[PDB]
């Protein structure tokens, strides 16, 4: 346990960085890393707004799983981005100019209404319905990450079992040794320091949901891919991979 938790924390410390894991399991959260006030610690959620984002959308019917987004031709952030996607491409692509277009439709109003209903982080999207998740006002802990993911996990969030479904089969990664992993990753390039995520949950072959989020500063110039490194090793050093 003691050991475990050292492994952990050398995990963050090999990046050269400071970086919280949290684990929820039943009602109980566990943190691991080389910085545990960051569990506690209010941050932009970035691209991890996807999964409520989509929630949202399909919930009041301003979008379906299957509808093209069409790319308008226009220079993204990364040229990977530059083609037509559904909400689900856009999901694991974090291809947020998708999740703009989902916000306008969705709207401040109705989208304040549903992030206050559902309770998300500190609940203020401010006045732009379209420029709220990346550099505020909208922030959430990783603590509150978990325990959204686990609510998803166990389709409990206040929407449909439909649009529950939904969002967990865009946020499917693999199947790993009988183990069914979901994730979101996020990158808060924009806020200084950056802000890291990745925020998910795995089922184990028996069924039990354990949660988790980690959240991470992303140091100039830090691999992206460390994000899933750190987050695979520590569930494998806590056996829940
Ligand atoms: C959302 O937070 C942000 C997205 N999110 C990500 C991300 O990966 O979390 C990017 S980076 C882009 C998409 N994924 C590629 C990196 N993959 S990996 N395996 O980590 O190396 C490149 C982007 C900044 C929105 C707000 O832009």
């Amino acid at each position: 346990s003691d050991v475990k938790a050292e492994k952990i924390k050398n995990l963050f410390n090999e990046a050269h960085t400071t970086g919280v894991l949290v684990i929820q399991q039943g009602q109980t959260q566990q943190s691991y890393g080389n910085d545990l006030a960051r569990a506690s610690t209010e941050y932009v959620p970035a691209s991890t707004f996807d999964m409520l984002n989509a929630l949202i959308g399909l919930e009041h019917h301003k979008a379906t799983t299957t509808e093209v987004f069409k790319w308008d031709g226009k220079k993204r952030l990364f040229p990977e981005w530059e083609k037509d996607m559904t909400l689900g491409d856009a999901m694991k692509a974090s291809a947020i100019p998708v999740y703009q277009d989902l916000a306008r439709r969705i709207g401040l109003e109705l989208m304040s209404k549903e992030v206050k209903r559902v309770g998300y982080g500190n609940a203020d999207i401010g006045t732009q319905v379209d420029n709220f998740w990346v550099v505020g006002p909208l922030k959430i802990t990783p603590q509150q990450e978990a325990q959204f993911a686990y609510k998803l996990a166990n389709k409990t969030l206040p929407f449909s079992q439909k649009v529950q479904d939904e969002v967990q089969s865009m946020l499917f990664i693999e199947e790993k040794n009988g183990n069914k992993i979901y994730a979101k990753s996020g990158w808060g390039w924009d806020v200084n320091p950056q802000v890291g995520w990745l925020t998910g949950w795995v089922v184990q072959p028996q069924g039990n949901i354990v949660a988790f989020s980690l959240n991470l500063e992303m140091k100039k110039g830090i691999p992206s891919s460390v994000r899933k490194e750190i987050t695979y090793k520590s569930l494998e050093q806590l056996g829940i991979l």
